[PDB]
Formats: C-alpha cells, sequence, structure tokens
C-alpha cells in the first residue's frame, strides 16, 4: 500500500480552541461533516472548517467545553479502512503543498436566555496540553473570528500516513495561528469525543 507509489495517503488534524467574553452557557451539541469540510456548533460557538486546494477529508469532529473555552478537533481517521479514503495523486500533493487553506470561521451564537453551565471537570493544567512544533509552512491557516471570542488558536499538521512504513516519507506541514500574546504553542491533549 506504501509504495506502491502511485498515490500518496495523507491525514490531517485541525485544532481550534476559543475563549469566549465570558463564561460559556448550557447549549445542545451538533456537529457535522462535508466534502472537504466540517463544522461543531456547541457552547455557543459554531466552529467551521473548509479546506480548500487540500483535497483532505475529515472523518471525526471533536468538541469538548471547560469553563469560558471550547476545544475542538477536526480528524481523519485509518487512511486505508475509512470512506471517504484519503488517498490523493501526485499532482494533488503538489498543488496541496502549494496551494492548501486552512478556511477556519467562528460565528458566536450566544443564548443569554440560557444559564451558565457548571463545569464538573478541574482547571486545565500544562499536564493536559501538548506543545507542538512551529509553524512549517506560509500561512495555511486562515481564520476569522467573531465578537464573542477573547481568543482563539488554532494548529494544523497534514501528514504522510506512510510516515511509519517508508524510510522517507512526504514530510508534514504544520501551521500555529493565535491571537494570544507571550503563551507556549500548547494544543490540549485530552481526547475529546465527538457530539
Amino acid at each position: 500500500v506504501c509504495d506502491s507509489g502511485n498515490k500518496e495517503y495523507m491525514g490531517i488534524e485541525v485544532y481550534v480552541e476559543a475563549t469566549l467574553d465570558e463564561p460559556l452557557r448550557q447549549t445542545t451539541c451538533e456537529s457535522e461533516i462535508h466534502k472537504y469540510g466540517a463544522s461543531v456548533s456547541n457552547g455557543g460557538l459554531n466552529i467551521s472548517v473548509d479546506l480548500l486546494n487540500c483535497f483532505l477529508n475529515f472523518h471525526t469532529v471533536g468538541v469538548y467545553t471547560n469553563r469560558d473555552t471550547v476545544y475542538a478537533k477536526f480528524a481523519s481517521l485509518d487512511p486505508w479502512t475509512t470512506e471517504p479514503m484519503n488517498s490523493m495523486t501526485h499532482d494533488d500533493l503538489v498543488k496541496l503543498t502549494e496551494e492548501c487553506i486552512v478556511d477556519i470561521y467562528l460565528k458566536c451564537e450566544v443564548d443569554k436566555t440560557k444559564d451558565f453551565m457548571k463545569t464538573n471537570d478541574n482547571r486545565l493544567k500544562p499536564r493536559d496540553f501538548k506543545t507542538v512544533p512551529p509553524s512549517n509552512v506560509g500561512s495555511m491557516i486562515e481564520l476569522q473570528s467573531d465578537y464573542c471570542v477573547n481568543d482563539v488558536t488554532a494548529y494544523v499538521k497534514i501528514y504522510d500516513e506512510c510516515g511509519n512504513i517508508k524510510q522517507h516519507s512526504i514530510p508534514t506541514l504544520r501551521d500555529y495561528f493565535t491571537t494570544k500574546n507571550g503563551q507556549p504553542r500548547k494544543i490540549l491533549k485530552k481526547k475529546i469525543d465527538n457530539c
């Protein structure tokens, strides 16, 4: 399956962390996946991600809320057993590395008629996060925020699914965006479930 070499098999993880201007209120949770994109509605925020000239599909959408912050993860899963499969031709991979845009849009949908949520979880500690390497490429993330968001952070990693079979894998593409100033490059490590 891995060279082969007719096609490349890539995976993607997009992480979004958004802190609102007040504690989160009680909401329902909806998520959807469509062609080259996905979105999640939870905690007063709709987070949408669409991939432009990346030729990759998401397979799962996870979301976690803690106090004033929504954490989302959009990711691919096993590339050979999951549909739709994330294989691309070599020209598509060239197009990706030259033109891929991870377009992220936050839209506030806070309903102040609902009570604040009571978080049963501990405050998050440096132990709940992992550091990530710095941005690899040229501003892959294009992120639009909204008025209820005090800070937002996004991270994308696009990687070779054959990286543990091949001796020389396609180099991972990564980008990191934040409105935070003076904070480490960190992402929630706690794995988070679907709605």
